[PDB]
């Protein structure tokens, strides 16, 4: 629907489960861009001239890992406050996404990506409940940043 209490916790649960094994979940989210998308191995500082994805990189980690954070964080501030708020943070988002390339039309990629890691986080307890839980958040938080995007390009 729009973030309920129990959709949140969802959100927040499986997140937790997620960051319990960075390297592992962080180096599957990549293979699950690639496997989508192959041309956006390039767009990707840590990633470009590697043959497969690091699986112990800092940057590759510490990345991903602020990727996660940040749907997470959109989906409990859309479950309190009803919006996700545009500040300092998602504005600069949405420059340094302007200078590496990145166009309206990767969104869904990303999405993709992060849907199936959780699918596979969670395993056993996935649901369609928790699915569009992630789902809302990420469509919620990929319209702010495309906004911010769009008024430098
Ligand atoms: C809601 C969706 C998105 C979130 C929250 C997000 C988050 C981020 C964050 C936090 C960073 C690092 C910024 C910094 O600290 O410099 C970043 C960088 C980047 N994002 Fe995203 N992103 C999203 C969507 C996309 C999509 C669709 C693409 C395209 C495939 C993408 C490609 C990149 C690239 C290429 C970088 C550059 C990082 C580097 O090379 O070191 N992002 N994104």
């Amino acid at each position: 629907g729009a973030l309920t209490e129990s959709q949140a916790a969802l959100v927040k649960s499986s997140w937790e489960e997620f960051n319990a094994n960075i390297p592992k979940h962080t180096h599957r989210f990549f293979i699950l861009v690639l496997e989508i998308a192959p041309a956006a191995k390039d767009l990707f500082s840590f990633l470009k001239g590697t043959s497969e994805v690091p699986q112990n990189n800092p940057e590759l980690q510490a990345h991903a890992g602020k990727v996660f954070k940040l749907v997470y964080e959109a989906a409990i501030q859309l479950e309190v406050t009803g919006v996700v708020v545009t500040d300092a943070t998602l504005k600069n988002l949405g420059s340094v996404h302007v200078s590496k390339g990145v166009a309206d039309a990767h969104f869904p990629v990303v999405k993709e990506a992060i849907l199936k890691t959780i699918k596979e986080v969670v395993g056993a307890k996935w649901s369609e409940e928790l699915n569009s839980a992630w789902t809302i958040a990420y469509d919620e938080l990929a319209i702010v940043i495309k906004k911010e995007m769009d008024d430098a390009a």
